[PDB]
């Protein structure tokens, strides 16, 4: 007799996520709202494929004529594209080559590669990300063996980004460590540094000799795609060295296909060349190369001038859908007599902040009012309509 | 700096040897060391099912949405049924757990990361020869790569005495790795009888059997390419199936695999999934879903299916004519020696023979590029080329 070889294993905990999904799906109220969604939904609660996206993909049913492989980094016009998306175009960066980019399964599978390529070739063995966490930072970076710190960021009480915390918890940071910011709409906070703050957060990094990692999902959703890239193209102007984390899941409503990139920036080609090779050798001992039909949408939008103009509009509506959305929750707690003041919300960039909620008053909400964030408080303004917008805010006004 | 020390990656042969035969003149030069199908056209079209998939796709799909860590149910279905068959016993019991994962090096990585962090499993066993691509996967993951003999080249021949000799080596909770069939690079396969006596031997020894399942339908077709598969399935204890569908669905791009848990029983693979999907969490989160719907969408659908399998019968046939042909036109200019051998191996690949020193003078004198390692793909031969390549085979001789 030989003992299984999964005899001892023990099951993984219960993913809390689909349990409350669970309970919201079982839900027979017909006024339930569900604002613990992790992906955009337009006005009518549907996450539809973007007609860009369905162009895009009738032209490639037409026009591909082979599925044979291609190299470890993917498809070389997707990689252009998206250095023109985090850089500029004409940016001096691109034009001194200084940048080499992976074509990636997600930003996920950018964060696991960059995880990989570090903890293989370089002596970083720590990578600090902010407080509150992106929860699968954690797990893609230990995957690799590398440790993960937090550094103060949102001040949840006072809805602020404590910037003076943020940069006295750094001091910790070692020179040859990882930070990881988001790029722009922090997940799940919505709070984003100011420019300036960004120009602070580079000539520190400098100063204190740390590797920043951009995790960059969201281009789009804040302000503008060449808004949302000023805080990263501030580190790129004074870092010899970066590493962005990019997905297309979000502003092209590609999820299910695997879309995103990982660009290593070094101080000139040679050294870049040289990491990438490392890169790439990271990328052949985990799935080889990338998926290939999401990342063709993506080029064959962005390379078309008139398929890209209707991906740019289609993506500005959805931008100024969650930008009035955010002033409409705030109006409609006053209008609904809020005890307090949500304002914050409105400084907020992207889909995600936290409503301040405590964790029974979101039990409460679920309980009583059929409303169901989830138990952090995040809420996803974008799950929220002119249609549920009274009915939600009468109910957390009554949980206050 | 914290890349201004990092050592440059060593030239990968491949692209090298495809950069030389790309700026190769000689209009008579002849390309076998490709990795993928190729036709008598020397393409590598989308097949007929796939496009037509695609636009079923196309019309139908409403939304992008992330699916689960496992992906597309019904493709993992599917996959159960091609890896077990329909009604088996196996499916019936609940034994097996699929996640589909990108292409079959992802499922490969998915195992290698499952089993280094919730098992006692230190070493895998891979073939000599070996498929370049397994070593890496399975160090990155912390596990050891030991080799067991398989091909004698000198005989064209499986090992079978050797096979079983290393393997007595291999400990209770090492894992052993076997292609399921069409071995890569040989197309030296078990017979049933064979892959009988190793999964007897595994239960004996109490080794892990990992069963990589790239080419299911190119050797004898599909039921029958499963057979020593099911053999091990048939032990009853644990197995790990990495499956692909990138050279069965011409989909190589798109990354479209899965890797299947077999247990005992329901309640064990359903434990051992859940830190399969911590792996996947770890990694990329949800596998690619092109790739997945077109091949569930064709493996759902009478018409499609039935297109797709003639597809890939026409394609395996084709394979079996071209190793006849090559082994007919070597007799008729003269080769020195029997290269039977190529008759009695499985899809496209087989060892030529030829010493390093001949692969060399082969592309040098004559254009005809081979792997190093003096790997064919049959699939670059064509009536057309096959007297002259002949010709260049019997002259290094």
């Amino acid at each position: 007799h030989h003992v299984g070889t999964f005899e001892n294993i023990t099951a993984a905990p219960a993913d809390p996520i689909l349990g409350l999904a669970d309970l919201f799906r079982a839900d027979e109220r017909p006024g339930k709202v569900d604002l613990g969604i992790g992906v955009y939904k337009d006005e009518t609660g549907k996450t539809p494929v973007m007609t860009s996206v369905k162009k895009a993909e009738q032209y490639l049913l037409e026009n591909e004529t082979t599925k044979t492989y291609l190299g470890l980094d993917g498809l070389p016009e997707f990689g252009r594209c998206t250095q023109e998306l985090l850089f500029g175009k004409g940016s001096a960066l691109i034009n001194d080559k200084r940048a080499r980019t992976a074509q990636t399964p997600g930003g996920s599978g950018a964060l696991r590669v960059a995880a990989d390529f570090l903890a293989k070739n370089t002596s970083v063995k720590r990578v600090w990300v902010s407080n509150p966490s992106w929860p699968n930072h954690k797990a893609i970076f230990n995957s690799a063996g590398l440790e993960v710190r937090e550094y103060a960021y949102y001040d949840a009480e006072n809805h602020t980004l404590d910037f003076d915390a943020l940069i006295n918890s750094l001091n910790e940071a070692q020179a040859g460590d990882v930070v990881l910011f988001h790029g722009c709409c922090h997940n799940p906070t919505g709070a984003d540094p100011t420019l300036e703050q960004w120009q602070t957060l580079a000539q520190l990094s400098v100063e204190k000799g740390w590797l920043p990692l951009i995790d960059f999902a969201y281009q789009g959703f804040g302000r503008g795609l060449e808004e949302d890239a000023e805080g990263l193209r501030a580190f790129a102007a004074m870092h010899k060295e970066l590493i962005v984390a990019s997905s297309y899941s979000k502003n092209f409503g590609l999820y299910n296909e695997r879309v995103g990139a990982c660009t290593l920036v070094a101080a000139d080609s040679e050294t870049v060349d040289r990491a990438f090779s490392q890169m790439k050798a990271a990328i052949r001992a985990n799935y080889s190369s990338p998926p290939a039909h999401g990342a063709s949408v993506v080029a064959t939008i962005l390379s078309n001038d008139a398929l890209r103009a209707i991906w740019e509009q289609e993506l500005t509506d959805m931008r100024q859908r969650i930008q009035r959305l955010r002033q409409l929750f705030v109006n409609t707690l006053q209008e609904k007599g809020a005890n307090r003041d949500f304002s914050f919300i409105i400084k907020q960039n992207g889909m995600f902040s936290f409503s301040g909620l405590t964790k029974e008053q979101v039990l409460r909400l679920r309980e009583e009012f059929g409303v169901y964030a989830v138990a952090s408080g995040r809420v996803n303004v974008a799950g929220m309509t002119p249609d549920n917008m009274a009915p939600l805010c009468e109910a957390i006004v009554a949980v206050l």
